[PDB]
């Protein structure tokens, strides 16, 4: 019971937040016309890494009528993520980004990220169970936009960007962390209502390693391994 | 005096909320793709589903800065309106749907429903006069998207279901529950300034009488009879 | 001293909120359709002048969490600015129109208009300062929407009139009064910080004259002089 408790109690600022805006990053750089964004509009390319690192906070916040940039309040966190920002577009000296894109140092990361996205489901579940008692719809509304985060507002990171797709997005077709986070969310809202016989520790610990080994084969097949 | 007592106070759960989750079912079911979007992406069509139910609601909490999912506390209410969605998309073998779409029994939900439209429409006047004593600007909007509900936002129910519509809105070309909302809330908000020479409960039965008569009258036409 | 303290002072209301509401009204007026949508479309069209208008105030709301339609509590500015989208769309008989529109009379306006604008991002400043005494990004949020206004929810005007452009935007091409906004927010930011080593009113009265002749010339030389 320690290991469990132990693993889902570890302080995820700096390291593990690095190791989700590593990935974040990573991703929006792979993004069509992202390189050559960052170089004619350098203010909107931070603003949509900003989206892929706090998105889920944002929208987390606008659904509880908070401020949505009321997460901005973390100035050495922003700062971190623009840093990763920074050292991944305009840094090819530096050996920064061919470290962190390298494929067996990638997968850590990712695994690291998952451990982070776990542990915002829960947290979402947590602060809306402490604003609405009983509110089922709320706790799970709350801990799947914690766990999708940027990919629930494609379409409008898309718009930032000058590109309008409209024709599907990812709550039409969910890909696979939106689909698990909704899962995920079910599971936490169900050992709130104490309906789960499952401590909160181990359903964290547990839930992570699916995550953990589901990202990490997904990352690595994607990659044609 | 007895009579529009009475009338302006009828509890509109479960009935009456009934009543117009149905007619707000049956018109999404009716709209390009959503018995195929039921079946591919169930999910959605479901959110889509509690747009067209709460849309009034998550309106008027965005205006005021309200938690845009505050009325999902109400549980009983979702899971009634979930029910009606279930059983109108995935149940040919129940009598349901075939009984609400039924005409006659059909044009008795449509008045049901403007019964809740106009206590709509008279709650939002009073709730945002509760908050703004003589924010009369702040009245007339909270109470006119309390009555037209999914129609303001319908470029984004569309965005949801993969469609895009730009060319028109329900503000550039009102329908005419949306026109009747705003004629419906400026009434109340005068009422509530004291220029309106009109009781509360006068108002609200008078101008249910001429919601219920055109509504049925256009449903009837609209079937051609 | 005492000039830049009276200068950084002056009652904004109602004259010079007259003339940004006319500036900005003029500029709604020269948009593609806009005089053909105040005919077959007067709310919109008026719904729209709302939005050049104080689109300030509603992007600043929504990035606190306040009401978005909080500043329209504010009665005499609301029908201020609704007589001057009258007397320019649907007076002709009436000298108004042109007079403002008048260039020696117009380049007035436009200085007067610059006046407000930096004033918004100062108030914007120290109102996020006062929620968040340390958020910094936050503050430079809020004096930068403060500043900028309509023009960062320009896709969302167009919206509204039925115009749909997602290839460009206020973010990744900024214009001149959007991307003075964003200095002008650095700046009132350093200054709470007390890191610049400049008092408050001489900010407000040097980037004052900065943007006035800026906006002079630019209005100017736009006309071809
Ligand atoms: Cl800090
Ligand atoms: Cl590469
Ligand atoms: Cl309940
Ligand atoms: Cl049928
Ligand atoms: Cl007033
Ligand atoms: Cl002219």
């Amino acid at each position: 019971g320690e290991l469990a408790a132990a693993f889902a109690s570890v302080p995820v600022f700096p390291l593990f937040d690095a190791a989700y805006f590593i990935v974040s990053v990573l991703y929006l750089k792979y993004e069509p016309g992202a390189v050559e964004m960052s170089r004619k509009s350098p203010f909107a390319s931070w603003l949509c890494a900003m989206l892929h690192c706090f998105g889920s906070y944002i929208l987390a916040d606008l659904l509880l009528g908070e401020s949505p940039i009321h997460y901005f309040s973390n100035n050495s966190s922003v700062i971190l993520a623009t840093a990763v920002w920074y050292l991944i577009f305009f840094c090819p000296m530096n050996l920064f980004y061919k470290c962190v894109s390298f494929l067996p140092v990638k997968l850590i990361f990712v695994a690291m990220k998952e451990v982070v996205r776990v542990r915002k489901i829960a947290a979402g579940v947590h602060h809306a169970h402490h604003q609405y008692h009983h509110g089922w719809f709320i706790m799970m509304a709350t801990g799947w936009v914690k766990g999708s985060g940027v990919a629930l507002m494609s379409n409008f990171e898309q718009l930032l960007r000058g590109v309008w797709r409209p024709e599907t997005n990812e709550i039409l077709h969910m890909s696979f962390p939106t689909k698990a986070s909704l899962y995920g969310t079910v599971l936490f809202t169900l050992q709130q209502t104490h309906w789960l016989p499952v401590s909160e520790a181990n359903l964290v610990f547990f839930f992570t390693m699916f995550m953990i080994v589901c990202k990490v084969f997904m990352t690595a097949t994607h990659s044609h391994a």
